[PDB]
RNA sequence: GCCUCGUAGAGG
RNA sequence: AGCCUCGUAGAGG
């Protein structure tokens, strides 16, 4: 209903989108604004957006699979409307139209789709360790004093957690109070460590108009704090990843993380 | 001269804790010949050497054969060792339950690629770099302990920590240490201008070293300086070069941190 | 993830 | 398009 969700769309068309990540971004806003141009404009401007847009990796040429997550309540409905209204004439990526061959909103329909209530997410079993699968290049913006554009394309436990928290606070109905948030970032930069990782890989990808370095693979974060407040906070964020994504550029295909 | 010698030891059975036993032999031998050295070294918190049992395109090892890579960081350390080693050899070189047999002393880059000798001045005069690639041949880890007696390891190629370590070493052993200001200038630049440019064949490991088990990574990692400061570009050159002799990170005396500049 | 140095990186 | 906006560490197009 007004729950976070993930859906996957097969866009079967004649040729591969020249810039799937980018064109998918356009398709989204074009769609979303057919219905409500205020939502489009206001959303567009937001520094923190409650949605992700990711061409899934690894299909046939001419076909594209888009994962769309949403955190807001008012985002899904207009999209659904535009989609239903849009679908019959095909959805346009760039200068071609693709046929909505499939819509996979069911967990059983695709392992990367489904929904959950904020209450479920929030009542996630507490964790002392959390593994993530980063399916598409994941990068953090680690900028510095001066005009210093800098990137961290590796699974820094602090930054991972940092994003999932920043994201939670921004888009969650049950946000922590400043004290708790402070006592979380603290317990993170104190008791978080890299328990391990599999199939790490470094990439340079066009995330929209530009190219960014990112990593993929799996990483396990461990938390030495027995402090129960921090433990179940990890549980919440670990679940949230499935919908919020991780780090920077989630609207452009990057940061597709998945809780293991 | 910081030298790097590979030692082939032949024995009955592959050693139980090679890195720990090797560590013991180094001092035992160093102590019999130069028993004041052994004491001083063991005291220092940054020892001017590395000891690492080697681990690809050299095919199958024979059961019982072992390779020790010894790198010395000051001109004093290597000379006696050989001498000590040499004398103890005919007897049988013992690490653990069993004695092994010195079969080769490979101290020339032509005998083993990880072997060789370079001059402090040569390192110093290493061409400046905008990018530095390293190949970590053995699990490499950093100690990033936090307040309150918390022990934390970062088994990742943190460009800060990779460079930071190499410097910290350069400062400890080199006859040409940066001054307290030249130094802190680099450290600020290193946090500010150092990025990860790429990496290859990264892999997590959990290994035995010292009195403990530690995590650590292996593979390649290209660093990149986004600054234009020649102070730093050259520093990168010096540090990139010393990696061959100094290692990178914690537990280099116990087999971790075998870094190699490509 | 034991001991030691003290804050963050290290030594056995 | 290591470019633009935000200005301190992380983000948005």
């Amino acid at each position: 209903a007004s729950m976070p969700q993930a859906v996957v769309l097969e866009l079967v068309g004649e040729k591969p989108p020249l810039y799937p990540a980018r064109y998918a971004h356009g398709l989204f806003f074009a769609l979303l604004s057919r219905v409500s141009p205020e939502l489009a404009q206001k959303l567009h401007e937001a520094p923190r957006k409650p949605f992700t847009l990711a061409p899934l990796p690894r299909t046939l040429k001419g076909t594209l699979r888009l994962r769309l997550t949403t955190l807001d309540d008012g985002l899904f409905a207009p999209f659904l409307r535009a989609l239903l209204e849009a679908a019959p004439d095909g959805l346009p990526l760039g200068d071609s139209s693709y046929r909505l061959a499939r819509v996979l909103a069911t967990r059983e329909g695709h392992p990367l789709a489904g929904a959950t209530s904020w209450e479920e997410l929030k009542e996630a079993p507490k964790r002392e360790k959390a593994t993530f699968r980063f399916l598409t290049p994941t990068v953090f913006a680690t900028s510095k004093p001066g005009g210093r554009t800098r990137y961290t394309p590796l699974p820094d436990p602090r930054l991972i957690a940092g994003s999932l928290l920043d994201k939670w606070q921004a888009h969650s109905p049950f946000p922590y109070n400043p004290k708790e948030e402070a006592a979380l970032r603290e317990l993170f930069e104190l008791d978080l460590e890299v328990a391990g990782f599999r199939n790490l890989r470094f990439h340079r990808v066009q995330a929209g108009k530009g190219f960014f370095p990112g990593f993929t693979g799996e990483a396990t974060l461990r938390l030495w704090s027995q402090s129960l407040e921090a433990q179940e906070a990890l549980g919440r964020l670990h679940a949230l990843a499935f919908f919020s994504g991780v780090g920077a550029k989630t609207p452009y295909g990057m940061g597709l993380a998945v809780p293991l």
